[PDB]
């Protein structure tokens, strides 16, 4: 049980690309990837990176992987979300198109 690349379970193309981001609200980030118990993922929004250790208003993640919720009241202006999940066997990148409402 170490770090092993997680295979995407749910298509992000059908639940992450075209989405609706409510201004002054928390952003729902989905990146389901079944794999080992050590999944590493980077968060990039419109060319901006945000560490889980620090988030606008707070940071919450389910267990460790699958779903991740971040609070974006100001950054919401940027409706570009790209999920890059890295592992000990490689790094993957995913782009999503959110719209500011």
């Amino acid at each position: 049980n170490n770090k092993r690349a997680p295979y995407w379970t749910n298509t992000e193309k059908m639940e992450k690309r075209l989405h609706a981001v409510p201004a002054a609200n928390t952003v729902k980030f989905r990146c389901p990837a079944g794999g080992n118990p050590m999944p590493t993922m980077r968060w990039l929004k419109n060319g901006k990176e945000f560490k889980q250790e620090h988030r606008i208003g707070g940071y919450k993640v389910r267990n460790q992987h699958w779903s991740l919720i971040m609070e974006s009241v100001v950054p919401s202006d940027k409706g570009n979300y790209t999920c890059v999940v890295e592992n000990e066997y490689g790094s993957i990148n995913h782009t999503y198109h959110l719209d500011v409402v």
